[PDB]
Formats: structure tokens, sequence, C-alpha cells
DNA sequence: GCGCGCTGAGGAGGTTTC
DNA sequence: TCTGTAAAGCGCA
DNA sequence: GCGCTTTACAGAGAAA
DNA sequence: CCTCCTCAGCGCGCT
């Protein structure tokens, strides 16, 4: 990878992947997985590649197949996986899963009755100006979207056929986090929280619709896996939408 | 040559955030 | 994640 | 006061 | 995303 496509992988991971420390009969199974649909068996791949470690499995929670990559091996974990996400951090109250891996990891606890009493705060860690203004933050973003990123296009009405094309990204107790990739992005739509405690972003319009299409070409690094094919049948359908057409530039890749 | 302490690939059950 | 629905804004004819 | 456009709100599940 | 269990199996220190 790159000094930053590295950040782009914890971007991915913060997303869609998962540390955890479970009970594995006497002992603990520490590790770090990313489980995507069997779509991305091929993004699963380019991950192992750049990481250099993980064991990949399949499996199909029947109609649904699915591709995993899963490092357990704690010399690679202290190795290789912990320098990632020191070097680059994850900015959601996520970092607490990391943190708390990380220590229990370094400690040396290897049974169950040693190893904290340990529940994520919803407290965030940052907020809008710290992550907005870290260096490597275009680049998680971008990984980010990979992993939570939503392009679409719909009829306005079931009977006329009025596209609208928007952009959606959501995250559970992210107000802060959500929030600032809204204004990196200059959206403007109203965040809303759900019935969870879900932040959900999306956007719709002309200006919005060109402003990820700009960052996106004009960011460190870039998407390779299965949203990457979704965004680019995206952009297609946005050529035949006039609107959005006759108002912006496209089409070579991410 | 074996029993012990501990480990991770392999395999899979159970919730819920996107 | 993905796709809407019901309901606005904004000219302008 | 009607065409075109954005928006607040939010429900299923497949993909986490 | 999150969690648990089985089982070769590896290095040790003994019988
Ligand atoms: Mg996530
Ligand atoms: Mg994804």
């Amino acid at each position: 990878g790159s000094d930053l496509t590295y950040a782009y992988l914890v971007g991915l991971f913060e997303g869609d992947g998962y540390f955890s420390i479970t009970k594995k009969g006497k002992y603990l199974t520490y590790e770090l997985g990313i489980e995507l649909s069997i779509k991305d068996v091929q993004l699963i791949y380019k991950i192992k590649k750049i990481l250099g470690i993980g064991i990949v499995s399949f499996r199909k929670r029947n109609e649904i197949e699915m591709v995993a990559l899963r490092i357990r091996d704690k010399n690679h974990l202290k190795s290789f996986i912990l320098p990632i996400f020191e070097k680059y951090p994850m900015f959601s109250n996520k970092q607490y899963d990391y943190l708390r891996f990380r220590n229990a990891l370094l400690s040396g606890i290897i049974s169950l009755e040693d190893l904290p009493d340990y529940t994520r705060s919803d407290e965030p860690l940052n907020s809008i100006e710290s992550i907005i203004n870290t260096s490597y933050f275009s680049a998680w973003l971008v990984g980010f979207i990979e992993a939570e990123g939503c392009f679409s296009v719909y009829k306005l009405n079931k009977d006329d056929d009025y596209l609208i094309a928007s952009f959606d990204i959501a995250q559970r107790d992210g107000d802060i986090l959500i929030s600032a990739i809204r204004k990196y992005l200059s959206f403007t739509t109203k965040v809303y929280l759900d019935k969870t405690n879900c932040s959900k972003l999306k956007v719709t319009s002309v200006r919005s619709v060109e402003n990820i299409i700009k960052f996106l070409q004009n960011a460190p690094v870039k998407l390779l896996g299965n949203k990457k094919l979704q965004y680019l049948l995206w952009l297609k359908q946005l050529r035949k939408i006039s609107r959005y057409s006759e108002k912006i530039k496209i089409p070579s890749n991410y």
C-alpha cells in the first residue's frame, strides 16, 4: 500500500470491520475481521495483499454468501495491526474497541477472568474540527465510504419517470462523525437521528452530488471494491439525467 | 512418549447497523 | 445500505 | 399554481 | 458486526 492507502484501510475497517476478544474455552481469541458480501471476494483479497496477513473464509448463512478476512495471530496483530491503527487511528466512538483490544493484548491477558469488563461509550472522542483537520482524513473517508456510503438512483413517484440520484451514509452514535463528513463535503442537508442513535446523512442536490464526485476524483486514494462498481454504475445513470449532466464532469474511474 | 499449558485455523450460532 | 414517500422550495408565466 | 427540484423523515432487510 | 467451540499441534519438562 501507500503511506496513505493504510489510512484507507482503517477507514474500511472502522465502517465494516470489528475488533473482538472472544471466549475460546479456557482462553481467548484475539482478532480483527471484516465480513462482506461475496460480492467483494475480490476486495477481500486486495486487503490481504495490502496487509500481507489474514485468513479468508467463506459461508452461506444460507442464501447470502459471505467472505471474511480474519487476523487472530497475536504476533501478527502486535507486529502489523496495532501499528497501523496507532499511526492512523479511527475517529468514531469505535476507537474504544481498539484501545480496549490493544491494552488487553499488550497486557498479555490470556484468560477470560483477567479480561476487563468492557462496554463502548457512545461518548465521542473528537469533534468536527479535530476529525476534519487530521491529515489522513481524506483517505480514511474514502474507505469509510467504501464501507458505508451508498450511491443510488430511484424515480421520485411510481408513475412518472423523474429520477433523483442520491449519495447517503449513516452511523450509529456518530453525530459528530457524520456531521464532520457533512461539513467536509459541504453538504447542507439536515443530518437525521433515527429510532436508534443512528445519524443518517443524505443528499440529492445537483451541487451536493457534484461534490462527492470531486472529493473522490481528488482524494488521495481509491475505492477498489464493490462500492467502486456501485459508483461507476451511478455515474453512468447520472448522464441520462439531464439536470446533472448539463451540470458536471465525471468518468474515467473510482 | 506423554501430559500440560496455550494457540490459532477452521467452522458456525446469534444480533443488528447500515 | 438502499429506496422511497409525503411535503415542501423556487421561479415564472 | 403549475413544472422542476430539493428535503425532512424513515422502513426493510441484506450485509454487516 | 459479535461471539463461542473443537481439535491438530507445538514446546516443555518429566517419568
Ligand atoms: Mg459500520
Ligand atoms: Mg459496504
